[PDB]
């Protein structure tokens, strides 16, 4: 298991989104540039970006910025952003970008996947799913360990799976591993201390951190020791 350090932008600025009942927002002084690198020089491996700005339209979508953050940083960057289209996957890749993420069409273009799988290749393409726990865990009418195994049979690697209730939702990690060995699961949603982490060990290969890094809650080198075999 390794630690994803994480970085949500606006406008070039580093923000971050609580949500709950009331969706707010809180801007950082961190130049995403500089923050990275100090990530990147405390070991990380793997970045997360998530651009806002083009998950809110995707006209503006902050290609300038990815892009000399992707030439810079000389570990794995991962990009996310309400990404649906394979021109626009494509674009993100020939930046530099390691890997891509999309989900917001996962069931409601099946095909299109399937396509951006093919030509892209499984190690380039990160599957997102939103999950909830009703009577069962589905993607947020639809099952989320269905859903699962119709990609995994198609090649399906990675996926960045977050319960939006969210300590972690460790119960539902355990077993989506249990179910998909194969499957290389990154954790999102309620870290807030190492114990998460310590939790999550062994059961996903990533975990995905923004907010309990930049808060100080603990640093990069604390969760790399303690993810450590």
């Amino acid at each position: 298991t390794q630690i994803i350090p994480a970085l949500d932008l606006i406008d070039g600025e580093v923000v971050r989104l609580v949500k709950g009942d009331y969706e707010q927002k809180k801007v950082y002084k961190y130049n995403p540039l500089k923050k990275f690198k100090e990530y990147e020089k405390a070991g990380a491996k793997e970045l997360h970006l998530v651009d806002l700005t083009g998950a809110k339209d995707p006209s503006k979508r902050q290609f300038a910025l990815i892009e000399k953050l992707a030439k810079e940083v000389s570990v794995n960057l991962q990009v996310g952003g309400g990404i649906r289209s394979k021109e626009e996957v494509k674009a993100l890749l020939d930046c530099g970008v390691k890997r891509v993420v999309i989900g917001s069409m996962a069931i409601k273009d099946a095909t299109l996947c399937l396509e951006i799988l093919k030509e892209f290749g499984s190690e380039a393409i990160v599957l997102a799913l939103d999950t909830i726990l009703k009577e069962d865990y589905v993607v947020a009418d639809k099952k989320l360990m269905e859903v699962l195994d119709f990609y995994s049979n198609k090649g399906l690697k990675h996926i960045l799976c977050t319960d939006i209730s969210k300590g972690v939702n460790v119960r539902l990690y355990k077993l989506i591993h249990e179910i998909f060995p194969n499957i290389c699961i990154q954790a999102s949603g309620g870290v807030a201390s190492l114990k998460d982490l310590e939790n999550l060990k062994g059961i996903c290969s990533g975990v995905i951190v923004g907010k309990a890094l930049l808060d100080g809650v603990f640093s990069v080198e604390e969760g790399i020791r303690c993810l450590a075999n």
